[PDB]
């Protein structure tokens, strides 16, 4: 019935719900100011949210411990519990973080970038777009990747589109009785004759190997990184039909068979 | 027999009990209220969930520093006895955020979803459910695989099913001796006659490789997703009644024998 | 000889021991209450027990400060010892903490259960039982295989029983020459004329592969997991049977030899 | 010449000596007392000792920083100095930790035993010991192999010997003109007038396999466990010496030869 | 209405924004300073510019500190707000660090340098530049990739380029009747003719295998790094016409069979 | 020119001078005390002088704080700089400590010894001795490898030369018309006519396998570990003449080959 | 106006400045005292410059605590700030120290010198100087590897130099009709008569095993390490020679092969 003691009770929790209303607007407003502030600077939208987010939890923090205090918390206390909370949520969040900070650094640098196809640890396709948290890739025949972008900024990256010119590289097995000079005519005429091979690039044909059944030879010719492919295709077609014309052999495979009839 | 210290410890059990229900009750109510304000944003159920459990549990770790006080612990032994209880149930715990964190980003990215076919990780089946803490699928001949959800966050994610069309891919190989021109019309044909094939994709029937015993030609064709299977199966087949009718044959593996009766 | 010192020691002794008492009796009273209302409150036993354990332990530190405060011995002191004690005693058991978690979670979820056959991270057999740090499961051939439980619930479970039906898949190779039609329509005929085969499912018939010394069929058809491996056996005698009676050839490996007399 | 400041130094230092002395014997005689009523309690002797060292060195950690606190180090110094200390010794000491857990955790649930075959993160060998660190074990061929505990309990821990019975797998590959009949009725003889071959078993003769060469056929009998080797070895000279009597073929490796005199 | 507290409050808010300008005008400055005379020292722009940014970072800490505290917040909860915002920041920046500080490495020390053919863990290709994270390379075949820093120096670096002279090594497989001082004679008279190999290096030619076909022949011959492809292919060639001129055979593959008409 | 604060400041840096001596005088007596003591206790040397090494450093800690404290640095701040110094130094010598730890548990348990053949991790070796960081082997061939002692005692070890005797095993493939029982009985007399065979461990000679072109028999014998190669290598010739002399083939690789002249 | 505040604020920084000059100068002096004391009791020179610098960074700390105390910047909050930075700092620079004490180690216990043919890892080469931070190595063909030392450390160290003698291996391959005795007698008499050979040592020529077309002799011989590549080349060519001219023959793959015409 002495009411002295309940007001000031009261008058504490009123003082704190005010303190807690008052620090969670100035912190939206702090946040708000600073991310305006950060993205005049021109710094990147997901780096300024991740700043202000911080800058926002860090006054709501101060806030927090300022109102519990007010209702007899001891900040040590406020502390080690805000601490106890925020570690489990970083424990949730730890690769959610990895993988936003290696999407900021793949949109930053552009190891990358959509329509280019790519090699990324052992699976390759046309890349399609980098997201928060994973980026997209559509192989060759149709299927649709998703890999986290911590994995990506972690190993290599082979981008097969970034260069304007690549080289194809034929290996052509002929008999080891096989003109030598003969072959390497044909082969030159052949890629001679190829308008969308690179005349001043290196244009290699050598003999590279004595294999098992067959001499190899090595044709290494440059294109323009879109006629690759059906570079490929005509010389080799132009290949097989030429050395038939020759009457160059393609071997199969050999073997010396030493009878002995027991 | 001198009360006067008995009645004042008796009154400090007490008062520490009431702190107790008190903090717990005020802990629910908020964390009720909390969860009610998180539902109604559209936060995620989950992330709810988990971040009202937290403001639960500091508010009964506030209660727990109050009343213990009243009993004489000291704020420091009470904050460092719930520190250690709070790592090892951290500890026990850690492998099922991890999951419930993973889960939770699989529902909201939606990199699969129920019914698609995928490959995670190597293990590759129709997705079921995804779970708490583990995706369910069952593979093609019926078995069920259950997979963690972190573990499936940490990796690629193969998704067959999210593109509505899909490529097949033939490598026929025919004797050296075959008409080069005859095969790639004969193929041309088939691929030609088949109304599931896309023609506005593309159409690929080209010299691919010179093999040891055959030359190989790939056919690469487009279909939509449901119709793969089928029209690789009917593409082949029509290949094997073609070529067997126009005379080109499939070679049996080669060998040239030089023989020496020594 | 002045005793009015070692008379205040004495007594200082004798409250530290009290204090140990009593905070002994507290906390195991305090324990076994908080047990029985988790055990009420149908929380897993293990679960209850852990946290009954946890709860002990703090109260006994609890004692153990304010006693060894009797004595002389500081608050800090007496925390950080505890702290390392407890530090060591959690090394100790982590691994153990690790496979206690696992094993209420596979009790739990139940992504298995006794007497299925599963995959467990590449090892196979009959699951005997799920314990408190380790599941031991019977291979095929009568082996034992225990594997602690956070390896189990760290990886893939692949569950062979879980599924009522299950898929069998055959490829048959047959000769070049075999006529696909007949070969077509004998396996058809032996997969119609099984009952145990699920005639509501798919039941695939198809030339699958263009092999190097044959045609490969391939046959897909389903049965109740009691029947997968009978259904098996009899398809694949019967097969060979039939074969036989139609005269369409297994072909041994094949090889073209081209001979030259040197 | 001013010896009150010097007697009382000197004194300070008799003080702290004294702490030191008093300090050990009553660690020595708590840690032992604490020790014999854990293994009255039926605690497991390596576990008694361990916590026994750890509360005799946390009572001379309270000695310590009593008798340097009398010599006017700080607390906190001994404190910071002390867990420098531990920190170095529990570094050092961490691999045997975990192996000393880990050989409790061997001997306390007994996934093997002293005698047993077993095989141990694919090492094999007969089980001579577990000791404090390490496991021993025998192989076959009797090289001794040392294995720390701690990568044990990590593993997997297949038994061959504690279940009484097994299961052999024969595979006999027979020549495809082979009398299906007559090959299962000839291995049903054979191991249905084995005695070692566990009637009540599962006693499969199925043909298994249409090979490139052969039909295989697989046997699978149980046997108790110090029978296997001599079943399986009875089991195949008998299987040899029949076929040959009946004509029943082993193949050699087979290949049609397409002959061409080019 | 009693506005003396409200002007006070003012007046600390005031004072805290004046205190955060003054802070961050002279952490700018003395960040400044410390970079100049860094960068007059000769330090690593690099290492100028992170230690820069470490000096200016503490400042503004120093600086929130006061602020914060003038209107009212505590020093232990500014440093442990801060100390979460910089433990966030630090998981987010940690493997850009590593990176960092591993290509500040690889410039100090230069491994390899623009230009140079390099195997960086298991991927070769020429080096065009390493950047602030990463090392980008053109493999032979015009393909790009990049890779982070810190993997490049955590492994070995093959580095093809750093020395001006190397190696080559042919393997020459010849009949078994061969005449070996003819061979061996053949081949020294081949490299001795060779202008482009060094002769005061090695020039091994020895017999070093007896094959399965062949006796392999082994020959070792160093030359200017530029030269070491174009002399490989020039004695190749020269290889395969002088042994046929001299009538040496290269064997094809081998095998006596042993005839039984059965 | 007021100097009573100059000569109290100078007095304080004397004071800290002379409780810098008397520290590192009292340290170095009191390790060395406490060393003497250790040894005198049958303690190993290596881990005495590691604690006498703790116990110096710590008395040196704490005769800094003082000094410090005296010169006006105040004790967090030493305590904070000493332990970043400490981490500093633990971080350069903490794979150093974890060698000198397995060093000294291999000294101490004797899983291997010097002049024994052991396997440690796949690298294969007589043993030459411990040493305190890394181990020495020589390998049969003669080149000598350092192995880490944390990396032998984390890995297993298999110690060829602990037990006295040890067994070896022929596989002797012989063709499928051979009799088995002249066979046995062969390979009978041969290992009992040997000496250096123990006669009372087993002695196998059993049919083992019908492998594609013979069927393999396994012989069984235990020998001395000094008798063992010597044992291998006069029974195998034993084997060759006797089985040449009694008529039994040793098959080449076997073929049916089903001829078609097309 | 009122100054008397504006001189002590001023006063302050100017006090700060000088503390800061003080003890920069203190830190240089003292550092440079114990590096010298350190490098005359031969102390390695990197260790001790490495505890120089920690020596030098802790004054200059303390300095830094005692001046920002003196502008009113709080004891606690430079701590924590200059922890921050040194843990920035620390992580930057991890991978670098762990290299720089594996160099130490590398130096101080030379388990491989300059100039020794070492195997790294499963790298290969000659060794050209250990560095700081890695060792560089040239390979046979003369490629430069650079392997950081702490990688080195952390695996096994193959010495090929460090022995003055090893072993040559060699496995001759004769027909299974040679004559066992003339085969050892012949490869006997070519190994005594090589002057290279150690007598002392061990001089294997054995049958040693069965093989599918031959039957292997293996031959095992000591040399000095400069002499074996050499003994080998010279003994393999000696080997071919004796047995062609004693008419035993090497032999091609076999192969029975039963003729079957269909
Ligand atoms: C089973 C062991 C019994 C040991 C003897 C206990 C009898 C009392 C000892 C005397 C003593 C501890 C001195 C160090 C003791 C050994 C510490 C290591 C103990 C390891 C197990 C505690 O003694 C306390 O000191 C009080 C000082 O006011 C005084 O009242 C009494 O002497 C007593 O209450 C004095 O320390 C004082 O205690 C104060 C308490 O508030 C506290 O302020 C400080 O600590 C210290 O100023
Ligand atoms: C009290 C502060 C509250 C707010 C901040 C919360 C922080 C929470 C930190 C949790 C512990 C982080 O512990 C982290 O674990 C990973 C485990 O791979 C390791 O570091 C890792 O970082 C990323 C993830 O961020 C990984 O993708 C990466 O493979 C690895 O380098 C380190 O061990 C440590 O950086
Ligand atoms: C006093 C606070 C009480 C409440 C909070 C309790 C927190 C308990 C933390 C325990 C220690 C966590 O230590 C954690 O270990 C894992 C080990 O893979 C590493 O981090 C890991 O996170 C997840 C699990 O959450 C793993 O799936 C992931 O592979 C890895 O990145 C880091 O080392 C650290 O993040
Ligand atoms: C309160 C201070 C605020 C400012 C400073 C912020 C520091 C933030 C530290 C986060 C935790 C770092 O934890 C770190 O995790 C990695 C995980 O591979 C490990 O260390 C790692 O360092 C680098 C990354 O820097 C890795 O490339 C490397 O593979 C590994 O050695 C260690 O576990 C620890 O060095
Ligand atoms: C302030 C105290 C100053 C004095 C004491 C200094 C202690 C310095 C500790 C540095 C950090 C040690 O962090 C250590 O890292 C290794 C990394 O493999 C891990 O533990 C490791 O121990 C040894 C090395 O000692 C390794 O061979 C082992 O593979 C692993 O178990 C743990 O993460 C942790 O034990």
């Amino acid at each position: 019935a002495n009411q002295a003691l309940l007001l000031s009770y009261a008058v504490n929790i009123v003082a704190a719900l005010a303190i807690i209303i008052v620090g969670l607007i100035i912190a939206r407003m702090i946040s708000n100011a600073v991310n305006r502030l950060m993205i005049s600077r021109k710094i990147d939208a997901t780096v300024a949210d991740f700043l202000s987010a911080l800058v926002r939890y860090g006054i709501i923090a101060f806030t927090l411990i300022a109102a519990l205090g007010r209702v007899g918390v001891q900040t040590a206390s406020v502390i080690a519990v805000l601490g106890a909370a925020g570690l489990a949520v970083g424990l949730a969040l730890q690769g959610s973080l990895s993988n936003l900070a290696a999407g900021v650094l793949l949109v930053m640098f552009r190891p990358f970038r959509a329509g280019e196809y790519v090699d990324l640890g052992g699976v390759a396709g046309t890349v399609l777009s980098v997201q928060i948290f994973s980026t997209t890739m559509r192989t060759a025949d149709g299927k649709i990747i998703v890999i986290p972008n911590g994995k990506i900024i972690a190993g290599n990256i082979i981008n097969f589109s970034r260069e304007p010119v690549r080289r194809n590289e034929f290996i052509i097995g002929v008999a080891y009785d096989s003109d030598i000079d003969q072959v390497k005519q044909i082969l030159t005429n052949i890629i001679q004759s190829e308008d969308r091979i690179l005349k001043d690039r290196e244009m290699t044909v050598r003999l590279n190997e004595l294999g098992a059944s067959s001499i190899n030879f090595v044709v290494r010719v440059w294109s323009n990184s879109g006629d690759l492919q059906n570079v490929y295709w005509d010389v080799l077609e132009r290949i097989k039909r030429e050395f038939d014309a020759a009457g160059i052999s393609f071997p199969y495979p050999q073997m010396d068979v030493n009878f002995k009839r027991v």
